[PDB]
């Protein structure tokens, strides 16, 4: 991207909402983004699950993922939600944000080639200190919202550092929502819901192709209150709505 | 093998529609259909060429990549919707046939020959126009042979880069949620003539779960008001075995 504004107004739905967050949108032709809040728009959070992004990445880069028609056989343990208690494929683990097949491939990608890719795609402050399986999840990797429209955009140019078939094969992994007009790739993120003074945070972020434009976005906000978690969505989506993207 | 199933006929006749459906659960090798002589009669693709002429298109350059647009020259185009600027998805999601057209044309005749042949793409036959043959030529196709297309498509084993297949994968999304993930292309011929009714198409595949489906349908059809049975019928048919 090559230039961002504040549009204060943005802040209308946060607002509403009693929301402390940042919603940050690029249009692709033009290289310039908009934001509500340029300060918050470069402080850096726990990416959690949007780190799935990179994590497929890798894992497909390394082999450690096969190819897009890979199987994550269910072993039969519990899981943390019932929804995971299945076989996966790629889209699959990405769509119900499976956390364990994820730590699985973190752990057979292995902290050095981890380290690596992260340094090779600038991804956040590239720290992945507190264990291979959990420092996306509590560890302490930090990522910006306008790093993260960076980094998808990087993706969607093929200009990260790993295969083409390999970044074209996640950039499917991401479709969530499909129409004639456009075509949405996204990935929501959620650290849990904080403690004392200090919330968690919960992410949403993508790219709408519309048109022959492409629109990167993302959005964090503060959360302690599990309840407060589908604004992740509303708020960007109204914001997206009212620029008449969607 | 191709096996009947008996009960699918059911929504042919509430309709009072001459059609065919082909399902294919995991590969090809295991397919069921309503009607064993019409899966593997040949019909006008129409629109569902845009697959391989997109594939073709990719491996020749002639689509430069994923992000290639195709500008719109200012000229009268058929239908309104067409009227602008598209990309590859834009261009396949509203069925731009000039976008088509011009891809076909600069992939000239020796190199379309000799991609239907790689990608045994139906009687492989080109005759009748450059800029028409899928439309109005002597190009046929059978629902059987879209599925063996498609299967080869979804396995990346057509004749063509892992790459431009996967850009034309993502291309034909047509519907996404957590569980399932829709490639399809519609396709209508025309409303033919005395006698001789035109073909309407839905065709593509569904990712569910760990498994894949691979469906054709095809239907006669003199009447542009009746083309919603085209998605209605299947639709009804994979709702029915729980796919969709």
């Amino acid at each position: 991207m090559g230039s961002i504004t504040e549009n204060t107004s943005w802040n209308k739905e946060f607002s509403a909402e009693a929301v402390n967050g940042v919603f940050v949108l690029c249009k692709s032709s033009s290289k310039s983004c908009a934001t509500n809040d340029l300060a918050r728009a470069s402080k850096e959070y726990l990416p959690a699950a949007t780190f799935k992004i990179p994590n497929a990445i890798i894992g497909l880069e390394t082999g450690v993922i096969k190819n897009e028609h890979q199987v994550f056989k269910w072993d039969g343990k519990p899981r943390a939600m019932k929804q995971w208690e299945r076989d996966l494929t790629l889209r699959g683990a990405i769509q119900v944000s499976a956390v364990p097949v994820f730590q699985q491939i973190a752990r057979e990608v292995g902290e050095v080639r981890m380290q690596k890719y992260l340094k090779k795609f600038s991804y956040g402050n590239q720290n992945i200190s507190g264990g291979i399986d959990k420092f996306w999840l509590e560890g302490q990797l930090r990522i910006s919202a306008v790093n993260q429209v960076e980094f998808l955009e990087s993706l969607y140019l093929n200009k990260l550092s790993a295969s083409k078939e390999n970044q074209l094969i996640v950039k499917e992994a991401l479709v969530t929502e499909a129409a004639p007009e456009y075509l949405v790739h996204s990935k929501t993120g959620f650290s849990g819901v904080g403690t004392e003074s200090n919330p968690g945070v919960a992410w949403w972020v993508g790219w709408v192709e519309k048109e022959t434009e492409v629109y990167f976005f993302a959005f964090n906000m503060d959360i302690d209150n599990e309840s407060k978690l589908p604004l992740r969505k509303s708020i960007p989506t109204k914001i997206m709505e009212s620029e008449g993207i969607i």
